[PDB]
């Protein structure tokens, strides 16, 4: 008898959540069996262990004709609408309004997040995965060659044209050679990020070549005349040198390979990882400095972070048709919103992973020093899995090391991150159109861009016959789509 309570009489309900194409729910995590005992619910899992694809498991479920009371995991969104529009999972609207006090007060301060989870037909079908802290990548420059090469922080684009150019030709690495290449990144279509620099959008959101909306209006990057002559700057950077010629081949191991040969001198990526480059090469290459950069003020005046975290994560979970317990779950769910079920769906259980000090949360040495990521230890247990969960960038904080969080809180202050692009709810309809004609065109734009920035297509030449086959390739119709979708769900 806890005064957290959701039900007097002890309730289990079955949950079938695979993700990551790895894990499923386990009733046996502690802190399953903590949030159990709180609000007197426990879930079954009776997903696959087995399982390569969570995806696919999720149509098998779907399809066998039977349904589990909840269903969670990661990239449902899309399922939980188009499902939840046929009945097979509840619309979430009124048993909130009546029943989650939490819920109704999160969703009043953070009013876009209840705009994205909306379907076409105002329902909500799922409760999201509620990711803290937009800020994600960040411009990452040589400190140790600014300084050996008397050069200041590059303030605008040309002063960034200046130094690359200085790292290319002055052997900033002291060998006497020119080895060096100025930009690199583990991710090729980080190039194309690059046109930010000549005030060209490259995406909308984390999701690489997204829309992005400018006053009420949906635009794609790669159709923007202003991306023409954005990608026409890159190119003559790629031609000088200043980017990595491999950028669209070197990937995964990039970083490794040109600041580990210490030939690399800048990059666009995650402030924590990045950062981490520093511990591993602080010694083995002497004086090696990677520090945190301001964005450089761009060809129309402005300081411009494209990226952040995709916030919501298109990841939850729903209450099935089946469920005999609507009330009873959704307070389960609200649980999970308020000060307690936070925080152990972020740090784990106290005396197991974490203790309350002085009011607050904080993980115990053993977890910070375990060679196993936080993240991982948290699935481990329970925490931080992609149920309708609200992430506390706290947990995250004690474990990024200093250059990075420096460098989040200078992102932060300085307000450089754009607002994002959180995406649109289709109809079965504008679906159809969307996956008949995007994934082709989508293919043919990275083609199209590569060939511009290698110099094996000449974007002034190539503009017109491109747009011609963008309209061939249906990218209008798609436009069309989008733009609707965009006025109905904003
Ligand atoms: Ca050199």
């Amino acid at each position: 008898r806890e005064a957290t309570w959701v039900t007097e009489k002890p309730l289990t309900l079955k949950i079938h959540m695979h993700f990551r194409d790895k894990w499923v729910w386990d009733e046996n995590w502690p802190v399953a069996r903590e949030v159990a005992r709180l609000t007197n619910v426990k879930l079954v899992g009776v997903a696959n262990r087995a399982a390569t694809n969570s995806q696919e498991q999720f149509n098998l479920m779907m399809a066998s004709g039977q349904l589990p009371d909840i269903v969670g995991g990661d990239n449902l969104k899309d399922k939980f609408i188009r499902y939840g529009m046929e009945g097979a999972f509840i619309p979430l609207n009124k048993l909130i309004d009546q029943n989650a006090p939490n819920l109704k007060a999160f969703f009043k301060t953070h009013p876009e997040v209840q705009r994205a989870i909306t379907a076409p037909d105002g329902n909500i079908y799922y409760l999201p995965y509620v990711p803290d802290g937009l800020v994600s990548r960040g411009y990452f420059i040589r400190q140790d060659w600014l300084d050996k090469l008397h050069l200041k922080t590059p303030q605008t684009v040309d002063e960034l044209y200046t130094v690359l150019k200085a790292f290319k030709e002055k052997d900033p690495n002291g060998n006497g050679k020119a080895d060096e290449i100025p930009f690199i990144n583990r991710d090729p279509e980080e190039v194309f990020r690059l046109v930010n620099f000549w005030g060209a959008r490259s995406t909308g959101s984390n999701t690489w070549m997204d829309f992005y909306v400018e006053n009420g209006k949906i635009k794609h990057p790669f159709a923007e005349v202003a991306f023409k002559d954005g990608i026409k700057h890159v190119a003559q950077w790629y031609k000088e040198g200043l980017i990595d010629p491999e950028i669209f081949t070197r990937k995964a191991r990039s970083r490794e390979q040109t600041f580990g040969n210490n030939i690399g001198g800048m990059t666009h990526d995650w402030f924590a990882s990045t950062a981490l480059f520093n511990d591993a090469l602080s010694k083995n290459i002497p004086g090696f400095k990677l520090v945190p950069m301001a964005p450089p003020i761009n060809s129309k005046g402005q300081r411009w972070e494209e990226d952040a975290r995709q916030i919501p994560r298109p990841d939850g979970w729903a209450i099935t048709a089946t469920n005999k317990n609507p009330v009873e779950t959704i307070k389960l769910f609200d649980f999970y919103f308020g000060p307690k079920g936070r925080e152990l769906s972020n740090f784990g259980v106290p005396g197991l992973t974490y203790d309350i000090k002085n009011g607050k949360p904080v993980y115990k040495d053993t977890v910070l020093k375990a060679a196993q990521p936080v993240n991982n230890q948290m699935y481990d247990i329970g925490a931080q899995i992609p149920i309708g969960f609200w992430q506390d960038y706290e947990y995250e904080r004690q474990w990024t090391n200093d250059v990075a969080l420096q460098g989040i809180d200078m992102y932060i202050k300085n307000k450089y991150v754009l607002p994002q692009f959180t995406g649109v709810n289709l109809t079965v309809e504008e679906r159809e159109i969307y996956d008949k004609y995007w994934p082709d065109v989508k293919t043919y734009m990275f083609e199209m861009g590569q060939s511009w920035v290698m110099g094996t297509k000449d974007p002034e030449k190539t503009w017109n016959d491109y747009q011609q086959q963008l309209k061939n390739r249906g990218f209008y119709q798609v436009m069309i789509v989008m733009q609707k979708a965009y006025d109905r769900q904003y």
